[PDB]
């Protein structure tokens, strides 16, 4: 019964495994709400000559 | 495909091999001739 596991689960959010590391498993999905602080981020040499 | 072409062919009309392939289904129309036949000795002793 592959073949009808595998027509039955296409279109189905994917799991791919890493290398020797065998129970990480990575999810092909989902998404990540980030909020990001900038106010201590600073350019360099902005006292540079042209 | 194995498992998805057996779901498919469910009921469907088989057939078996020996050594020739035998058809399991069908009926043959057939015409019989009697009056060849007699019976042996109808004329022993009861």
């Amino acid at each position: 019964q592959e073949g009808s596991l595998k027509t039955a689960l296409t279109g189905a959010m994917r799991v791919t495994k890493d290398e020797n590391d065998n129970n990480l498993y990575k999810l092909h999905g989902g998404h990540v709400s980030c909020r990001v602080k900038l106010s201590a981020l600073t350019l360099k040499g902005t006292s540079y000559k042209m």
